[PDB]
C-alpha cells in the first residue's frame, strides 16, 4: 500500500536523448532508429524568435548546421525536414537503442511521465498532466526542450509530449511528436496567454478510490446525487464536467471499492463544498487531480512493463 | 520554472533487477557484478514467517532452491551468504549492465529514488525521504520486497534502500545494501510500531526557497528571528530541531534568494502559528517536506548525470 505520484521507469526513453546544437542555441532531441526529433526552434537565432519563417529559415541551413551528440559519439547529419513544429534530423546512424515505440497524441487530463533533459543528458523523471488548457505544470529550465513525455504500455513507448517553452504563469506547453502542438500556442516569442484552466473531475474520482483503497476514507457519506446536479456543482468550483463515459472509466474502481460513482461524486460535492476541514487525503490537503483512472489501478495493482 | 517531486532516471538501476524466486515466495534482487542481493526473508515459509532463526533456515537451503530470472536468462546460483538481513546470491555470470556504483547508509531527511518492482520488472519510480523515524511513506504491494532506492551521483548510482515490509500504518520499512535496517526494526512477522514522526524542519525551509525561486513569495514577511527562538516553536508543532549546520547547509538557496536563514525561518514561523489561509505553496496546501536543500539545488538549477 501507499501511493505516490509515480512516473514510468525511464530507461528506454534515456537510450534515445542526444543533444542538438545548431547556432547558438543547443537543446535535446529523441534518436529513434536513424532520425533525430527535435523543436524546429533549434534553428532561431536570438533576433529570429519575434516572429520567425520557420519555412525561410529552414531552407537556409545545411546539413552540417546542426551537431548531434549521442554522448561523445557525434552524429552526421544526412538530411533535414519539418513537420509542423518539430525538426526531423535524418542521421546515418541508426539507434540501436530504439524501443518499440508509437507516437500518440493525448487528450486533456491523460497523464504522463516526462524525462527532463539538458544537454543530451538526462536530469529526472515525473508524473505529469495535460491540463484542460493545454498546458503542462512541470519543471523546465532553459536547455530542457527535446524533453519528451511517454506513457509504456508493457514493452511499448508512447511518445505523446515534446518541450518547447514556458508560458509567463510558469506553465510549459509543447507539442505531440508529429510537431502539432497541444493548445493554441505557437512557437514564437509572442504574448500568449494559457486560457483558464480548471481541474479534471474524474481524475479527483479516481485519486478519491486510492484513498478508499489505501484506508483513507472521513471523507465518504451516506449520501448520493445524480450526475446532472453533481455537474451543476462542477461547473461551481471550476471542475471539468463529468460524463457517463467518465463514470464508466471508474468502474473497475467502484467495483472494487464497493463504492458507486454517484456515490463518491456525492463525497466529492461535500469536500468541494466544505472544504477539507484541517485533514489531508493520501498526504495532500488539495483534490489532487493528476491520477487517471488508469493511474490508480496501474498503481494499487502492480503493474509491470517488460 | 516550476517544481515537482522528480525521480532520478532509473535506466542503471532497471538493468540490474532480477526476480528471486526460494519456495512458495518471490521477489526482486539487484544483480551486481556476479552477485544477486535479495531480502533474506525470502527463505522463509508462510509459518516460517512469525519469530524465524534464518541462521539455521540458510545453512539450510541449497544454491539449487534459489530461481534467478534475470528476463528470460535463468541465471544459476554457485554460492550465497547472508549479510545481516540482505542474502548474497553469487551467480555465475556478472551482470553486463553494471554500472558504477556505492552502498551508502543515508541519514535522517535525506531522499532518494525507489524503482517499484514486481517479478523482477520495473513498474514505476518515485521519489522518497527517510523519515525521522525511519520510515518510508513508499507505494510497494505484495511482492514488491528487493525493490531499492538510490540516488545518482554524475555517473555513479548509490544504492541505499531495500525494501522489506509494511509497517500497520500503511510505511515501510528496510535496510541499506549491507542488510542493516533503518531503524529499530527486524525482519520477522511481530508486532512493530514505527514511533512518533515529526517533520523535516531542514527540508521544510529548502522548499520554501524553491517556492521563491519558483516566484510563490505570499509567505515571506520582514520579522527576523534566533535559532533558539525558532526551535522553540518546532518544538511545538513537531518539527525537527534546526541546527546551526542545518543553516548552512541552507546557505547557498539563501545567498541565490537574497533571504537570510533565519528570516526564512521567521516565516516558516509564521505559517506554523497560522497556517497557509487558504492559500497553496508550489502547488501544495501543506508544508512539504521531502525535497532536501541538494534537491532544491539539483532542480531550480538543472543538474544532469551521465
Ligand atoms: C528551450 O530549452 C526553452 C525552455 C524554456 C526556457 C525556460 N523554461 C522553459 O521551459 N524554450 C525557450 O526558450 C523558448 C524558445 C522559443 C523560441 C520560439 C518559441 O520558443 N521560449 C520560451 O519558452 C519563452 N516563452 C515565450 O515566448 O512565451 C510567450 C511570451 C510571453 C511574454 C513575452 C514574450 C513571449 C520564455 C523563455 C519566456
Ligand atoms: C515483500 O514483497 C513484502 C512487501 C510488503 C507486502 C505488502 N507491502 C509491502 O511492502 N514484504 C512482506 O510481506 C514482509 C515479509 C517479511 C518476512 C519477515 C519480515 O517481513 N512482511 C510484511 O511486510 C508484513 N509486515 C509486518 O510484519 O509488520 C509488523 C506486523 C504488524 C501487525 C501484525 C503482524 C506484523 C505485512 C505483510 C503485514
Amino acid at each position: 500500500s501507499g501511493f505516490r505520484k509515480m512516473a514510468f521507469p525511464s530507461g528506454k526513453v534515456e537510450g534515445c536523448m542526444v543533444q542538438v546544437t545548431c547556432g547558438t542555441t543547443t537543446l535535446n532531441g529523441l534518436w529513434l532508429d536513424d532520425v533525430v526529433y527535435c523543436p524546429r526552434h533549434v534553428i532561431c537565432t536570438s533576433e529570429d524568435m519575434l516572429n520567425p519563417n520557420y519555412e525561410d529559415l529552414l531552407i537556409r541551413k545545411s546539413n552540417h548546421n546542426f551537431l548531434v551528440q549521442a554522448g561523445n559519439v557525434q552524429l552526421r547529419v544526412i538530411g533535414h525536414s519539418m513537420q509542423n513544429c518539430v525538426l526531423k534530423l535524418k542521421v546515418d546512424t541508426a539507434n540501436p537503442k530504439t524501443p518499440k515505440y508509437k507516437f500518440v497524441r493525448i487528450q486533456p487530463g491523460q497523464t504522463f511521465s516526462v524525462l527532463a533533459c539538458y544537454n543530451g543528458s538526462p536530469s529526472g523523471v515525473y508524473q505529469c498532466a495535460m491540463r484542460p488548457n493545454f498546458t503542462i505544470k512541470g519543471s523546465f529550465l532553459n536547455g530542457s526542450c527535446g524533453s519528451v513525455g511517454f506513457n509504456i504500455d508493457y514493452d511499448c513507448v508512447s511518445f505523446c509530449y515534446m518541450h518547447h517553452m514556458e508560458l509567463p504563469t510558469g506553465v510549459h506547453a509543447g507539442t505531440d511528436l508529429a510537431g502539432n502542438f497541444y493548445g493554441p500556442f505557437v512557437d514564437r516569442q509572442t504574448a500568449q496567454a494559457a486560457g483558464t484552466d480548471t481541474t479534471i473531475t474524474v481524475n479527483v474520482l479516481a485519486w478519491l478510490y486510492a484513498a478508499v483503497i489505501n484506508g483513507d476514507r472521513w471523507f465518504l457519506n451516506r449520501f448520493t446525487t445524480t450526475l446532472n446536479d453533481f455537474n451543476l456543482v462542477a461547473m461551481k468550483y471550476n471542475y471539468e464536467p463529468l460524463t457517463q463515459d467518465h463514470v464508466d472509466i471508474l468502474g473497475p474502481l467502484s467495483a472494487q471499492t464497493g463504492i458507486a460513482v454517484l456515490d463518491m461524486c456525492a463525497s466529492l460535492k461535500e469536500l468541494l463544498q466544505n472544504g477539507m476541514n484541517g485533514r489531508t487525503i493520501l498526504g495532500s490537503a488539495l483534490l489532487e487531480d493528476e491520477f487517471t483512472p488508469f493511474d490508480v489501478v496501474r498503481q494499487c495493482s502492480g503493474v509491470t512493463f517488460q
